[PDB]
């Protein structure tokens, strides 16, 4: 069920896409802590600001802005949609922000009975009660006693089941733009619009769950620029850091108003601005998406010598790869025996592979690591 | 507030303008060991330059020192590692919550909690918190919660049954006016836990990691819980959070630690690594009463607090019905004068410095609040 790591498997050592484990073992880095370090390990620009941020001020509390905040909440505000931005420690914590949110705005500028919150099958929001509730996969918000109430699931890009759940008595639509955990699959365009005219004709708020599919990954800033629909919330976090333990939400005033920038810890906020400054730039959302095509040739060569996937998805550089029939429920396996040849990948479910490097792989690192999975497919297909 | 810090060093603080303050709040008990702590600065570099994250399906060498760290000075024998205290809270409550449901009875869900307890702001654990005020206006909450006064074992006693899944508790309500536990209530809660089979959770997020002057409350009351959240202090600064267990226990959950940030748990082990030390838990105490001393010469100065309270740096002072609601009013002239300090509700002062601040710092920053008190007096 569950990836876990061996007690002969413990990283000790990063430096850009390459990890070393405590045996010495050296391995190309594909999976990046679950699409976390988009930047890599131990990227200079992130240390640097880690190191002279460590050395001035590390925590301030929320009754107190810092500098950095300020600077990295402008940086968010003038790149997207949001005018007022929330900074918090973690995904979860965003969503958990986001949905509470979305629920008080309903609440104080509509109705207390406004409470409906329509969420996705197989959609990961995180592991509190609240956003495990929120998430689609039953066995995982199971035996935790009862459940926050009236959330309600359909199934992802199906239009008409939302059509057919979402009332006046709705507060909101969550989703993931791309759904990385649920077998890297990508919302239609047809879809994604429709839940932004459904959302606007219930007033219901549109809340974008971005933790994965944000800060670069599709070779957008945010995936919803991709799509060109405007939510009312969304949350980032991951990539945002870098590997520093850093969210944010965003929304608008009018919205905001219903509780520029509230909290964000000092370091993790100057971390947070170094990773912003790299990804938000031409040159390397331009490479995200040379980078996903020299990925897919790679997996493509793979599937004409082992006949292995039935679908290369995702968008940027959050790649899926579905196994055939003959090889339904081999992901796990397909992993491991990557790790053994020296490449660390990920699963979005059993049936699927998941690819998520840093967004500053070398080509070097992509042709060595795609060579090792190769290698890695073949000892067990034979 | 109205001034914006840049930097910090120990327990002295400068904002844009380049004034100089002495911090008795540490970002609310969060700063155990002041700003830019030499040893923390030291273990954020070289962890920094070595490794920051691996996902939770890999464990790492901090992560694993440090959760060694706490299971040889505690009652616990396994450590789950988070972000923050809710994120710890959240872990704590799901585990208790799923025990009872594979141990015992999917039934068993009830958790007992107490009135002006906090315990974050997430959904599940602002429900667990005892402040309407917080919980209020986010649609349905997650149920069976069950409030009772703080230090009242009859009510406890009266609402527990073999449906009680858990007591939730925080040895001392730190923003809940910052009162302590007595120890009969405290004692009380594990009787009563052992005998409805329910499941004992301390809340130290605040109270926890030297605050009290030993490493956790429940050592000062003998009391051992069956789940205990530590935080704040825990990372001096970094976000971190762990929750602590026993094997019988997190084994419901399907080596000894699981998850934990590299670059986290390395600073939280520096941290762990001076605070407990004989010579710093001893220290604690001398401060204390260094603060409660001045308190006192406060009060015979401007007849002011009623009671002086808490446990270690965790120092509450409650102001007299002449002064009551009005801790905001101090805690600004404080800022003005130039000391950082904190509330504990409308009706009390509340202090968490440094369990290292230096006597001269608490000299100067309590002279500088009795300056502050003595400008709203007059
Ligand atoms: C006792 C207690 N529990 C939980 C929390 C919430 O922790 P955090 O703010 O780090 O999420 C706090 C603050 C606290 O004081």
């Amino acid at each position: 069920l569950p990836v876990y790591a061996p007690a002969d498997f413990i990283p000790v050592k990063g430096k850009g896409s390459r990890v070393w484990d405590q045996q010495g073992k050296e391995y190309i880095d594909f999976a990046g802590g679950i699409a976390v370090t988009a930047l890599g390990h131990c990227h200079p620009a992130l240390v640097e600001a880690l190191k002279s941020q460590g050395e001035t001020l590390w925590h301030t509390s929320n009754v107190f802005t810092n500098e950095p905040a300020l600077r990295l909440g402008r940086k968010l505000i003038d790149a997207t949609f949001a005018e007022r931005v929330l900074f918090m420690n973690s995904g979860t914590e965003a969503n958990e922000t986001a949905f509470k949110l979305a629920r008080h705005y309903a609440c104080v500028r509509h109705s207390p009975f406004k409470t409906k919150i329509i969420a996705f099958h197989n959609a990961f929001h995180g592991r509190s009660l609240f956003t495990v509730s929120v998430g689609g996969q039953p066995k995982y918000s199971d035996g935790f006693g009862p459940k926050p109430a009236d959330i309600i699931h359909v199934p992802f890009n199906d239009l008409h089941a939302v059509k057919a759940v979402m009332d006046d008595h709705t507060c909101a639509v969550v989703v993931e733009p791309i759904q990385g955990e649920g077998g890297v699959q990508a919302a239609t365009p047809e879809f994604l619009k429709g839940l932004r005219d459904l959302c606007d004709e219930h007033q219901a708020l549109l809340v974008f769950d971005e933790v994965q599919c944000g800060m670069g990954r599709t070779g957008d800033l945010f995936a919803y620029m991709h799509y060109g629909v405007t939510p009312d919330i969304l949350t980032s976090a991951k990539a945002l850091g870098g590997g520093f333990p850093v969210s944010a939400m965003l929304t608008t005033q009018e919205i905001a108003s219903a509780f520029s920038t509230y909290g964000g810890n000092p370091l993790a906020c100057a971390v947070a601005g170094a990773a912003f400054d790299i990804i938000n730039t031409p040159e390397v959302l331009q490479g995200i998406h040379t980078k996903r095509q020299q990925f897919v040739q790679h997996l493509q060569a793979i599937d004409e010598q082992f006949d292995i996937f039935s679908d290369i998805r995702g968008m940027g550089l959050l790649i899926g790869a579905e196994l055939k029939p003959k090889y339904k429920g081999r992901a796990r396996d397909f992993l491991y025996a990557g790790a053994e040849a020296g490449v660390m990948v990920l699963n979005a479910g059993a049936d699927v592979m998941r690819f998520a490097p840093s967004l500053v792989v070398e080509e070097a690192d992509i042709h060595e690591g795609m060579q090792r999975f190769a290698q890695a497919v073949g000892k067990v297909v034979a």
